[PDB]
């Protein structure tokens, strides 16, 4: 028992981090098979970022102006193409430590581990969920840009993120590795701002279920409620709609718990009304939204990777 | 900007993993050099735990009741012994991805990564302190013994824990590496109890620079105090003692936000007076514990492992 916030392993993506240079930009890119994928403002200079103009930065450039390292190797650039906001090198060896791995583009609510890196090195890993407002609440200085966040499936990784910028109150914006932003934001040092964020209902369902089942279950109250009557108090507070959808994907912890997800949820609208009272639960003196029902299930039954 | 608990990058342990089996008892060991290390348990049945003697249970072993797995391929067991709560197997092959190494034993108060592991493979990574009632915090569900907490510096793992059991309340005992618990626990199936736990402050000084420098500064008061003075309302909430070394160790955040330690003491103290009256502090609401000095200038420079 316990319950902690928890990265996957990260050895499969270290495997797979070099350092990228463009004249004196560097950052970090992501080196599968012979192609390594980088952010596309590699390519400019920091005036250049108030106003960068990327294809004409670009065709400028040639395969040997990207400085690719691996460790203290230097690897050979024999083509590159810009694939909306990502950078593609391609090199002339295959990375021999390339893992299984797809591309994915994840919805909001969806969490992830991030591998933090400067200057192709990995500084430490941390997880995170896409907001509703489609950014992360990392934690990122000046050169974690192309850092990667994944998932893990027994062997395989999926990738999900690639670091970009940093918005107002230090929270984080990026593509997915096909080089599209999450939410609606660009490549640009001009002001941009995300919207209000929302609490992931489902989420938060989710680690009170992992509550009850670590034993702490001080806030089970007597009520039962209405999916509807519940979306009415949700709204209120800032908390995403539940769906049918997110029931299903509760039945699991349901089953494992008997308590009905209406019932879970008469409990949680308690919570929302009367708050804690100073108590804390799992440790939390709020209601944590960044773990999924997977994320539960997967920690409470010890599945395992490889 | 942003703060994350982050762990270390897990790759060079996850090299290190192995199942160990003893007749139908299974748990991880970790394999270094030639030598594996496991939680002396594995000779026991789940009867034999109630009140096992170890010296008789072993003595009746020989080196081929101890299978050792790496992947799917068996490593053969050549030498075995018992030092305190951990077995030494000694195998016939070195393992090839050891890395550069060190046993310690740390003190209440300092953190520590941890690849939790089921059956030799690893299932994720999270951070810990050693509590100063010489429990951690973990999350551990049986087939978890032997997964081991380590630090980082460079290239130079440093192993300081290894994972043996649960106590009351959903927390965590454990050995160093030569096989002495943290704390007065015992390998034995018997009722068992830490002691009343503490904040460890030094810790929460750490945090609240963390902040600062992160730019929630809004708890931050006009008011200073002594050592003397703050130790005695911190003895009152259940706080460790704040010391000279404490103070010289947060000098560098010190000198990074120009706020005196003892400056950042009197917040603290009001702090604890008032509560946050409703306010998180980089998204928590309550007071972490769990960020080093050390762990907070890392996380704010973005020192790098290789
Ligand atoms: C990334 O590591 C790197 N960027 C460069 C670069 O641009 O080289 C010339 C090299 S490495 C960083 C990661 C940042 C730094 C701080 N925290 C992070 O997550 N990315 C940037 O520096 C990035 C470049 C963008 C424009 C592609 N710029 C930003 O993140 C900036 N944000 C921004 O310009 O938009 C928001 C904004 C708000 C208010 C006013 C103006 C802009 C921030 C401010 C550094
Ligand atoms: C470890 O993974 C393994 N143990 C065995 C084993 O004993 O094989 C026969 C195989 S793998 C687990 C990890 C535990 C399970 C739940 N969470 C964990 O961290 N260790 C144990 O099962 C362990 C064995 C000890 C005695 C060496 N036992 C315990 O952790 C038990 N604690 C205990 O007996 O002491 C506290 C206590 C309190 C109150 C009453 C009685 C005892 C718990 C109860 C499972």
């Amino acid at each position: 028992s316990g319950f902690r916030k928890m990265a996957f392993p990260s050895g499969k993506v270290e495997g797979c981090m070099v350092q990228v240079t463009c004249g004196t930009t560097t950052l970090n890119g992501l080196w599968l098979d012979d192609v390594v994928y980088c952010p596309r403002h590699v390519i400019c200079t920091s005036e250049d970022m108030l106003n960068p103009n990327y294809e004409d930065l670009l065709i400028r450039k040639s395969n040997h102006n990207f400085l690719v390292q691996a460790g203290n190797v230097q690897l050979r650039v024999i083509g590159h193409s810009m694939q909306n906001c990502v950078l593609k090198l391609k090199v002339d060896t295959a990375n021999p430590k390339t893992p299984k791995y797809k591309f994915v583009r994840i919805q909001p609510g969806q969490t992830f581990s991030v591998l933090a890196c400067y200057n192709g090195s990995p500084s430490g890993v941390y997880q995170c969920a896409m907001r509703p407002n489609f950014t992360i609440k990392g934690s990122f200085l000046n050169g974690s840009c192309g850092s990667v966040g994944f998932n893990i499936d027994y062997d395989c990784v999926s990738f999900c993120y690639m670091h970009h910028m940093e918005l107002p109150t230090g929270v984080h914006a990026g593509t997915d590795l096909e080089g599209n932003f999450y939410g609606p934001f660009v490549d640009r040092q001009t002001a941009q701002a995300a919207g209000t964020d929302t609490t992931i209902t489902v989420n938060v369902l989710a680690w009170l279920y992992a509550a009850v089942i670590n034993g702490d279950r001080w806030f089970l109250n007597r009520f039962t409620t209405t999916l509807n009557d519940f979306n009415l108090v949700a709204m209120k507070y800032n908390y995403e709609p539940l769906t049918q959808d997110h029931v299903d994907i509760l039945g699991p912890l349901s089953a494992q718990t008997g308590i009905a997800v209406l019932d879970m949820c008469a409990s949680l609208k308690e919570l929302l009304q009367n708050g804690m009272n100073g108590r804390t639960i799992l440790g939390s003196a709020l209601l944590e939204d960044e773990f999924t029902p997977f994320d539960v299930v997967r920690q409470c039954s010890g599945v395992t990777f490889q």
